[PDB]
This record gives structure tokens, C-alpha cells and sequence, in this order.
């Protein structure tokens, strides 16, 4: 069952957040190399996350924020003062927001959605996780129906939160100065690859830069590029000033 992790190495220290439905795992890989690199890292798992698919629908932008700002503050308290963040999808959303609501040396989004999905399309997404999860558990298709019966009678009441979060960091992304490294699959089916070139053009950066992945998709830290994409990052976080 995916757990939080925090690898601690050399002073400079790494936010690893990851997205909707998403858990620690997807960013595991990549504190790994990080760590091997000589960076601390942290990742969080958000409220109703990496738990099972039932529990997800009573949670909200709300809660997963809050556990964004505890895992920065987590960083902090253990005294590591400069932190960078990188978050895939709408951990890329957060990584933005923390840009422009507290100290950090740099950004890198990660596919972040800059604009909204109707609710019964965020809806129908939620229910493929649900059955992705329980196909996961080796559960029989009949089984997984019967889960599912009973998973739909249930809204997630929290999706019209979560398009408000998505255009209310839109436009905020001019308040961010921090150097910033967009990241985007070129073929991405969750998101309006637009977004990339929204947040590369709409944020104040003097120091950025963006990088498109040719052969990924949407979760591009788990996808065949991530080779490339970590070094990518760390020649990213190198150039910073700590």
C-alpha cells in the first residue's frame, strides 16, 4: 500500500507532489535519482489518496492542499531552508500555487492542467481509476462490477472545488518570479496540452524554460522517458541558486 517518503541526503531539499488520483508512487522513481544525485526529497500522499477508490469521493482541493502546505512545512521544520517543488498534474497546480504563496528556488509542473474538464467527465475519469485500482487487486471482472454498482451510487461533490482551484492558480501564475521548468508530454489525453505554453508565457520568470516529451504520456514520471526526464530536472535544479 503506497506510504509518504522522505529520503534524506545533502541540504538542498526537493517537494515531490503527485496528482489526482495519483500517490507517492508516482513520484518515487524520481526521488530515488534525486537522492542518489544528492538532494533531500518528500513526498506527501494526499487525503484520499493511496487508499481504496471509495474513500477518494468525500475529499476535496481543500484537504489536498492542506497536506501540501504540512509537507512543505515538514521540510522546513527538519531545517531544510531552500526547497524546490516538482508536482505531476495537479501536484504541478500545487507546485505553482506554493510558487507564489511561499519561499521556494524553482518550479518544475509537471503536465499541469491549466483549464477545466466538465464535472461528468472528472467524474467518469475518477470511475476508470476505481476499476484500474480493483483490476490491480486481481479482483475477477464479475467482482469489479458488482464494486463498481455499488462505487456509482455515491457523487464526488468535491469537482466543481477542484475546476475552481485549476482556473483560480491560472490566474495567479503572474505572481510567480521563481524559476520555473515546464514539463510536458506532447501527446497528453488528460489535459489541454495548451496548458504548458499558459504557464511558460504567463508566468514573470526571468529564469525559465520548458521541454516537451516527444514519446510519453499524460503520467510522464512513470512513462518510457524518465531517463531523460530526470536528468532533465537535476540540470534543471544545478542551475538554480540555492
Amino acid at each position: 500500500s503506497p506510504k509518504p517518503f522522505t529520503f534524506e541526503a545533502g541540504e538542498r531539499a526537493v517537494l515531490l507532489l503527485h496528482g489526482f488520483t495519483g500517490n507517492s508512487s508516482d513520484v518515487r522513481m524520481l526521488g530515488r535519482f534525486l537522492e542518489s544525485k544528492g538532494y533531500t526529497c518528500h513526498a506527501p500522499i494526499y487525503k484520499g489518496h493511496g487508499v481504496p477508490p471509495e474513500e477518494l469521493v468525500h475529499t476535496g482541493p481543500d484537504d489536498w492542499w492542506q497536506d501540501v502546505m504540512n509537507a512543505y512545512e515538514f521540510l522546513r521544520e527538519k531545517g531544510y531552508q531552500k526547497i524546490a517543488v516538482v508536482g505531476l498534474s495537479l501536484g504541478g497546480v500545487f507546485s505553482l500555487k506554493l510558487g507564489y504563496t511561499v519561499p521556494v528556488v524553482g518550479i518544475v509542473p509537471m503536465c499541469a492542467p491549466m483549464y477545466i474538464k466538465s464535472e461528468e467527465t472528472m467524474y467518469q475519469g475518477v470511475l476508470d481509476y476505481a476499476r484500474e485500482y480493483k483490476k490491480r487487486e486481481g479482483k475477477a471482472p464479475e467482482q469489479i462490477e458488482k464494486e463498481m454498482e455499488e462505487f456509482r451510487k455515491t457523487p464526488m461533490k468535491t469537482l466543481k472545488a477542484l475546476q475552481a482551484l485549476i482556473a483560480e492558480v491560472r490566474n495567479h501564475i503572474d505572481l510567480i518570479y521563481a524559476p520555473t521548468f515546464v514539463v510536458q508530454a506532447r501527446h497528453d489525453d488528460m489535459i489541454n496540452t495548451d496548458s504548458a505554453n499558459i504557464i511558460y508565457n504567463g508566468v514573470e520568470s526571468p529564469i525559465k524554460q520548458i521541454k516537451w516529451y516527444e514519446e510519453s504520456g499524460h503520467v510522464i514520471t512513470l512513462d518510457k522517458e524518465k531517463e531523460q526526464l530526470h536528468e532533465d530536472i537535476y540540470a534543471f535544479l544545478e542551475s538554480l541558486d540555492w
